[PDB]
């Protein structure tokens, strides 16, 4: 069901949370080789999550589930904010700009924490 597809998407999201926190520890410790690998892993995870969320939204649309569509439109918009900040973080790593990297890292945490009440709302709506 669309609900079980959302649970699969939620787990992929939690995997990115786990890798992100590991990455943050590596950055603080100066282990740039580790950071590079974690950023690659995160890119692949976010790409997967993005695709799953799109399939969930498209299915809710085909089902006529208006409330779930509303919530998923809001959630996918916030996802794109996180993606843009993530991409900027990757660029800051490439460029050696640790000040920008720290900034983007905190921003991405706050955007992610904010979007969590909506994430739980969607589960209940599908
Ligand atoms: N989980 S999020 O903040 O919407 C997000 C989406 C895509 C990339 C990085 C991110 F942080």
């Amino acid at each position: 069901s669309v609900k079980s597809e959302y649970a699969e998407a939620a787990a992929v999201g939690q995997e990115a949370v786990a890798v992100f926190n590991t990455m943050k520890a590596a950055f603080q410790n100066g282990d740039k080789e580790a950071v590079a690998q974690y950023l690659a892993r995160l890119a692949s995870l976010y790409t997967r999550h993005e695709e799953l969320l799109n399939r969930i939204l498209e299915k809710a649309r085909r089902e006529g589930n208006k409330e779930a569509v509303t919530l998923m439109n809001e959630f996918t918009a916030t996802f794109q904010t996180g993606k843009s900040i993530f991409n900027a973080m990757v660029a800051a790593f490439k460029n050696g700009d640790d000040d920008s990297f720290e900034s983007y890292l905190q921003a991405l945490e706050k955007v992610t924490a904010k979007g969590e009440t909506l994430a739980d709302q969607i589960a209940k709506a599908l």
